[PDB]
């Protein structure tokens, strides 16, 4: 159940390097952003994640909270996977 | 996270729990297997991974090798995702 | 040239004599046959093509459908070339009985 | 499809869009040209084909002849596909300054 | 006779005096040289070869790194023989100008 | 050597000079003619051939069509040889 | 029609893909080879033809000559057709 | 380089392993042997070489002598290369049994 600054940043690097498309979906679907360009996961915490978005407003940073609290990095991956699939359906 | 049986255990249990569909795709496309009732992941290593496509009353021990060897845990996740994408594409054009 | 049953006969003839290896790949990767042996393109259609695969089971006549429909003879070659390349990548991550 | 000037137009069109990479291989291996920018198949004949590699000081108007003469459009492609495989092998064992 | 710098000098002598024509073929085929007046073999290394081409531009030292690495002096002769034969096939398709 | 009107003349002349007997068999078996004295090949098309026969009636211009269409001169020769062999077999197993 | 090395390749093809039994009959009744297992026509020239009976000891490269000279490809066909007839006659004989 | 038992074994080996065709040529042309099956270079000497041809009826040990004596291993290669081109030339002009 370890969610530290280091744990968060490796998780955010994997997402920013292997699943950058999903981060864009998070900002558009969950963060009601339209012109998503270079969406990045800045940090993730047991409660939510912080997304640096580059949209019409500019280079701002938003926060998306997870309904069920996260305990460990695995709970993060499962939630991120589920949110991306659910977000993929709304966008279509 | 470098090559170590313990790190491989967590990875094959994460895939066996979160991406069991991908394991099934591996057995059908790469393993040339037709009757996949329950495809499982027994082990992984830089050369290749070892899959077990069993059945209600059967078992298949198979080995799938990665073209380019894997060094750490994040490269294993990059190869697996890409392999699932390649297998997901084959299922479409058939 | 627009897709025609006569044009298909010409395409299948070229494939069986100049690119017979690809036909074998198509039936392993897209037809999921294990044994390879000889491989023949019996006919091609705007929706898909029919292959006669000699396999572990034996003489089988299977059909492989193209995701995007084919319009002319040129699209046939382009799809055939692309499908063979995709099979070449899968074949490179081959398997073996442990 | 017996060799005719009209057939050549079709073949050169197919090669310049679907197999332009092979045309590049032809010019370097068989044409002995090093600076390859845009390799094109202008025309093909039963004796040979004319490739164009536009470069500094004018387009490389060059002629590569097929050792054994071609009869139909199928015979042309058979020759081409084999010339490109010989070009893929040679290019692998390439040289450099 | 595993590859060594002394062994390379020996090999380059045999090729440079008994198979000097083949050296020209190497430079033309593999080194994409067109005019050849005197082709020479400076040195051979486990993975490659250094050639002096005295033609076309002029003084010109090129290197043909073999796609297959060598193990001994025998691999050099076998590789050199095979490369010359393969180069002979390209020579059969003459390249000219319009 | 794809079938062309110039190629047809070349094939028909060869057939009329080296295999005139076979042309007679075609008219009897495939053209169902009886008393053939001289048989000649006029033209060969991708789909069929024209035969000039002298039978029980007078000079007759008949047409014999090949079940499978012919593409080149080689298919013509192979088809002609097989058709002559089939006619040669009927004469062996035929009576009247 | 004019007998050229290119024409010979065309002629040998016809007699080797079709009427292949004719080539073997030739090197048996005109040629003096007894064990014929793969008779092949390598080349046709004006004076004769280079028959090759690939065998255990060696490809029996053997030459048969045409008493009457050949003029064009047509004379070749006429000469070949007639030679196969004397071969269906000498090959199948009584005792 | 200089004439030695091992020098002969490695030249005859290089020949039995890389140029077995040339050994076959040397026998047909120079040794007047015909219908050769397995031609081999048993030994090479400054004066000549000993070739072992295998024939349908009986094996053969023939000797082909070099007009000008060989001094070192390099002279051996240069002599064989020449004899092989000569035999190739004689190979192009092939005879056959005539019939009518
Ligand atoms: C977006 C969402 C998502 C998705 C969709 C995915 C999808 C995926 N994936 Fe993932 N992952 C993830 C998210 C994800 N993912 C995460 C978050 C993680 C974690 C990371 C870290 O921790 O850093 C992972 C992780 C991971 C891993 C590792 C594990 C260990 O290390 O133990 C692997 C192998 C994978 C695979 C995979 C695959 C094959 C796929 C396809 C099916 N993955
Ligand atoms: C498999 C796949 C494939 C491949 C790999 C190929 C490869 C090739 N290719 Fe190919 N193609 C093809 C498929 C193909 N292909 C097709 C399908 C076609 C069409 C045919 C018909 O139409 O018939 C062609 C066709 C063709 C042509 C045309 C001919 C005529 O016109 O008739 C040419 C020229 C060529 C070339 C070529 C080359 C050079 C190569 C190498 C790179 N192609
Ligand atoms: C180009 C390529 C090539 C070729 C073609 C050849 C071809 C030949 N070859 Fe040689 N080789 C060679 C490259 C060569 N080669 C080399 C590299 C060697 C080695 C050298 C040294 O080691 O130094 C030899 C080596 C050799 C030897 C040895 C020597 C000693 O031991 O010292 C001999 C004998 C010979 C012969 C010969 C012949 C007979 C022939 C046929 C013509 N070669
Ligand atoms: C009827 C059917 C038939 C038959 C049976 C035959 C049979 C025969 N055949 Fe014959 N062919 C023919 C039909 C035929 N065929 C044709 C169609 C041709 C083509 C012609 C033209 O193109 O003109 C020939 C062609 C021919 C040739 C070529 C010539 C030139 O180039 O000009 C020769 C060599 C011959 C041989 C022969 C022989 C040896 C025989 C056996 C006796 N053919």
């Amino acid at each position: 159940d370890p969610l530290t600054p280091a744990i968060s940043d490796r998780i955010c690097k994997h997402m920013n390097e292997d699943h950058a498309s999903a981060i864009a979906l998070y900002a558009q679907v969950f963060g009601q952003q339209t012109d998503v360009t270079m969406a990045q996961m800045q940090a993730i915490d047991p409660t939510g994640m912080d997304l640096v978005v580059e949209s019409e407003g500019g280079s701002k940073t938003i926060r998306i909270e997870f309904e069920q609290p996260l305990k460990d990095s695995e709970d993060a991956a499962q939630v991120l996977i589920a949110m991306a699939k659910q977000a993929a359906s709304v966008g279509k």
